[PDB]
């Protein structure tokens, strides 16, 4: 831009690339996103509304010489440099419960004002001092398409389903879950096929009984090798069993059997949450 001084880049992604700016004239530091239709328009448009405390919010929308920038608040860090600062002793329990909760708030409210994310992964998530974790990068999904992380995918994504719903954020934010508890990605595919024989190797390949419809799926391979579901207590041994149960109705195979963000809300496991303060290197 022009009314920006583009102090460094802090992110990447299909839709384009994120600036930390200074809008040359208020002054204040931003997130500045610079986009690589019309459907594109009211999609966006409706983000500019779409305001909670766990969403990152979206103050401006410039379409300018014909290019698309979006100006969102800055936070302070993303999630996934924060898990690797805290590899060597892992986020405390409270902490990743704390935020676990806030993200599923941030999912009930998009899922009733219904926004899907569709790409939810540790970069995207992000954090400030005060100890909120927000949604960003919803990545306008669903427009822009017709390297790149599939170790978040759910499967019925990996399995062609072309109308997936907010089960997918569910499952995203199951993996990503795991991951903070156990400082390993759970699904670390490097290839969709890779990505969907390491959940089929740890949940055990899905069928009819578990999930109606699945041998029908676009992608599905009878051909699929049959591998038996892991024991839980193996894949997040140090969560609790609350968690665990928590995570396994995150994890549900059948996107209609996958908890909701508002029953997920209202599990056990938030019993005694708070709202622990990180500590954060900036
Ligand atoms: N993508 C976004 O909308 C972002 S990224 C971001 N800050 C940040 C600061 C340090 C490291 C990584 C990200 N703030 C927003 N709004």
């Amino acid at each position: 831009m022009e009314n920006f001084q583009k102090v460094e880049k802090i992110g990447e992604g299909t839709y384009g690339v994120v600036y930390k700016a200074r809008n040359k004239l208020t002054g204040e530091v931003v997130a500045l996103k610079k986009i690589r239709p019309s459907t594109a328009i009211r999609e966006i448009s409706l983000l500019k509304e779409l305001n909670h405390p766990n969403i990152v919010k979206l103050l401006d929308v410039i379409h300018t010489e014909n290019k698309l920038y979006l100006v969102f608040e800055f936070l302070h860090q993303d999630l996934k440099k924060f898990m690797d600062a805290s590899a060597l002793t892992g986020i405390p329990l409270p902490l990743i419960k704390s935020y676990l909760f806030q993200l599923l708030q941030g999912l009930a409210f998009c899922h009733s004002h219904r926004v899907l994310h569709r790409d939810l992964k540790p970069q995207n998530l992000l954090i400030n001092t005060e100890g909120a974790i927000k949604l960003a990068d919803f990545g306008l999904a669903r427009a822009f398409g017709v390297v790149v992380t599939l170790w978040y995918r759910a499967p019925e994504i990996l399995l062609g389903c072309k109308y997936y719903s907010t089960a997918v954020d569910i499952w995203s934010l199951g993996c990503i879950f795991a991951e903070m508890v156990t400082r390993r990605a759970l699904f670390p595919g490097d290839s969709e096929i890779d990505q969907l024989f390491r959940i089929f190797r740890t949940l055990g390949t899905p069928d009819e009984v578990v999930w109606p419809g699945v041998t029908s799926m676009p992608d599905y391979k009878p051909s699929f090798p049959k591998w038996a579901r892991q024991d839980f207590s193996k894949v997040v041994p140090p969560l609790d069993e609350d968690g665990r149960s928590l995570l396994s109705q995150m994890l549900h195979y059948d996107p209609n059997k996958r908890i909701s963000a508002k029953a997920a809300l209202a599990h056990p496991f938030f019993q005694d949450v708070t709202k622990p303060v990180p500590h954060l290197r900036l």
